[PDB]
């Protein structure tokens, strides 16, 4: 294939890559990286950060995920992921760079212990209610009736957020709590396109039980 | 004006916004805030972040000076700071994401001292040798030609960063260790449109001694 995807069977910033190609019907090739051993064409590509995913559109790279989502969203423009409108465009790139912005937070998850941890996971419930009421609102999705790439940039809220809360022993994201944005979560993960496109959830959590006993 | 500007007289992310604006030729008022006692309409317009800059166009708010230029650039598509190619367009996005998350090493140029200020500056430097490297090259400007987001988006290691250098008694970014980004920083200060549209340096120079005296 024409497009390649140096990726990962977990990174929920590969999986962004992989709804956008697939929403888009871009047929391409997944070279699945071993971290502990990154290939010659991985280093070449993504010089700066040496990091998955890297997209390979006819033998040029592009890294970053949020770089690779707006590029495919220019290249092929049938099956928009981002709205016309300019001020549209604006608050969707604005509630982006809001979850982007957020990553501490979600590390002291994996780095925090009892009377600690508890006030981590209450911060964490405080970022994602206000994304929940001034981002979603009454929508069904980010991006209305349908997923758009706010939805994309969200979606490691959905499982791999289900993941760190098992691995951690603790709860952020509770239709108590968070009604629709928890609503939110159940739709995305029933979306066809994102339900046959998700990691397998036992080794999900069994990589987030890894990576929360490194970081202690 | 039906397009106004909640900024400062010495932020660098507001000059960015002052900068594309009058590159489009675009009317404007400018609304001087003071950090201190924040009026009801920034807190209004930016719950999220309550920062300038904000821009409000026919009443409605845009927060975060990367969403603003790129709301400027869709809305007044004359004079264009983009390319219309989307591998170059995302080749824009990528370096104005990695000036952005380097921000913490320019940081630590104001909280550290002696032998270990000496060790941040070298940091600093190399971020911006990776940034002339691979970023400029041999261009005038990031935007070829004639300046572009890219070269707004850098535009605060001009004035700004000289600045920074003179508070905290340490050298950044000289023409012996970065020949080709000394020569694009002077450049850019030059275009007549930065230089009429830059805070007075004396000024700025006693604003950042005070930045550095707060954050030790
Ligand atoms: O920072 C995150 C992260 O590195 C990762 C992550 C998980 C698995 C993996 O293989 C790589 C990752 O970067 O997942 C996250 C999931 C969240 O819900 C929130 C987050 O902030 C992260
Ligand atoms: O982080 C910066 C910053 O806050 C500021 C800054 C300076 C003045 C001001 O009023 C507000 C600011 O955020 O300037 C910078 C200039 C640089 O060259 C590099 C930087 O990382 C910054
Ligand atoms: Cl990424
Ligand atoms: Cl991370
Ligand atoms: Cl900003
Ligand atoms: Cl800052």
């Amino acid at each position: 294939a024409d497009v390649k995807l140096h990726g990962s069977w977990v990174s929920p910033f590969n999986y962004r890559v992989i709804w956008a190609l697939k929403l888009k019907g871009v047929e391409f090739e997944h070279i699945v990286e071993d971290l502990t051993n990154k290939s010659e064409l991985l280093l070449k590509y993504n010089p700066v950060y040496k990091k998955i995913p890297v997209l390979v559109h006819g033998g040029k790279p592009i890294a970053e995920s949020l770089v690779i989502l707006e590029y495919i969203e220019e290249t092929w423009p049938e099956n928009p992921l981002l709205p016309t409108d300019p001020y549209e465009r604006a608050m969707a790139r604005f509630w982006i760079q809001y979850g982007a912005t957020k990553t501490a937070a979600f590390g002291a998850l994996f780095r925090a212990s009892g009377e600690e941890l508890e006030k981590a996971a209450k911060e964490v419930v405080e970022v994602l209610r206000v994304l929940e009421e001034q981002g979603l609102g009454d929508k069904k999705f980010f991006g209305g009736d349908s997923i758009n790439l706010v939805d994309i940039s969200f979606g490691l809220f959905t499982c791999w957020l289900e993941a760190i809360e098992e691995a951690a022993g603790v709860k952020v994201l509770e239709p108590s709590t968070l009604p629709r944005l928890h609503a939110w979560a159940q739709n995305f993960i029933e979306v066809p396109l994102i339900k046959e496109n998700i990691p397998d959830y036992d080794k999900l959590l069994l990589h987030m039980k890894g990576v929360r006993e490194k970081m202690m």
